[PDB]
DNA sequence: CGGCAGTACTG
DNA sequence: CAGTACT
DNA sequence: GCCG
């Protein structure tokens, strides 16, 4: 990254926007920061600024000032509130606006949080794995978390088919948490799996807290046994095989890579989801779909690709 | 002016 | 529904 | 915040 000595003050200015609410303005920042870390050298005028896709007039006014004085002095009307609001969003299931309304009445610290707010269950289990669930784990960890619900599943049926989707499929040394994506190619015998699945996992030790569990979608926590180890987050979701090219795709991401990839389709009058491709879709003025349009045949990632008219791009490549 | 991805889940 | 979450 |  050209341009380290800009981004990091912007990125600043972006979480404060993020944690306040203001998601748009936020994005807006985003991709700035992103377009400006893609740049090959440093920006050096206000005319190569607007050169750049993302940059504006504003975004390119703000890095004059950093380059000029190297200072953004909007850092220093900061609202104090922001190092609180991000404190109690980074608990798992509060939000900005949760974050907002525990501020407003007079929260400052999660000892605050603990002895005086309502948790929802989700809260709860975010606060008490809090430390846990902001540190990444060895990809290594990650494996064994993967081959973990693999062995479980596959107790059940030789059959199915498990896969670590999100930063582990695209390569990081490192993983948040852990994305596992289960089908079957029989196109069936994914159904009703959950319950009997989560119960194997539960048995073990292995899955300590729940956090959503619906009938795709499961997100919760699992510890690996012996000394030594954290709480980690695993996601599972269980899809028929029809979607599993979408599927993956979707949970590969990264999530911009899902976004920018979504929008391109959009101009298309195509919609992509992690369920399919369709094409011939109707939408209105405001961009919503009012008509589905046909689903495409996806058997593989490649296939998305094709479909949208782009070259195909290993999961390391989508690392947006 | 107004979209900025599309979806699942909780209560 | 609003809110939060997933990539 | 940016952009069509
Ligand atoms: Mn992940
Ligand atoms: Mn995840
Ligand atoms: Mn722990
Ligand atoms: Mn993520
Ligand atoms: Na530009
Ligand atoms: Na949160
Ligand atoms: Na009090």
């Amino acid at each position: 990254n050209h341009n380290l000595h800009i981004t990091e003050k912007l990125e600043v200015l972006a979480k404060a926007y993020s944690v306040q609410g203001d998601k748009w303005r936020a994005l807006g920042y985003a991709k700035a920061i992103n377009a400006l870390k893609s740049f090959h050298k440093p920006v050096t005028s206000y005319q190569e600024a607007c050169s750049i896709p993302g940059i504006g007039k504003r975004m390119a006014e703000k890095i004059i000032e950093i380059l000029e004085s190297g200072h953004l002095r909007k850092l220093d009307h900061i609202s104090e509130s922001v190092p609180v609001l991000e404190l109690f969003s980074n608990i798992w299931g509060a939000g900005t606006k949760t974050a907002q309304m525990w501020y407003q009445q007079g929260f400052r610290s999660l000892e605050d949080i603990r002895s005086q707010a309502s948790l929802t269950t989700q809260q709860a289990i975010g606060l008490k794995h809090y430390s846990d669930f902001l540190e990444r784990m060895p990809r290594e960890e990650a494996t064994e978390i993967e081959q973990t619900v693999q062995k479980a599943a596959q107790a059940f049926n030789s059959g199915l088919l498990c896969v670590a989707c999100g930063s582990y499929r695209r390569g990081k040394a490192t993983c948040g948490d852990v994305d596992v994506l289960i089908t079957h190619p029989d196109g069936r015998s994914h159904r009703g799996i959950f319950s009997r699945l989560l119960d194997s996992l539960r048995q073990e030790g292995f899955l300590t807290d729940d956090l959503v569990k619906g009938e795709t979608k499961y997100l919760g926590v699992c510890r690996l046994p012996g000394p030594g180890r954290r709480h980690r987050r695993l996601d599972i979701i269980v899809v028929p095989y029809s979607e599993f090219a979408c599927a993956l795709l979707y949970f590969t991401g990264s999530a911009h890579f899902n976004r920018s990839m979504r929008a391109l389709a959009k101009t298309k009058g195509m919609s992509l989801s992690e369920h399919a491709l369709s094409t011939a879709v109707v939408r209105n003025t405001h961009g919503a779909k009012v008509g589905p349009g046909r689903v495409l045949p996806t058997p593989t990632e490649k296939d998305v690709f094709r479909l949208l008219g782009l070259p195909y791009r290993e999961p390391a490549e989508r690392d947006w």
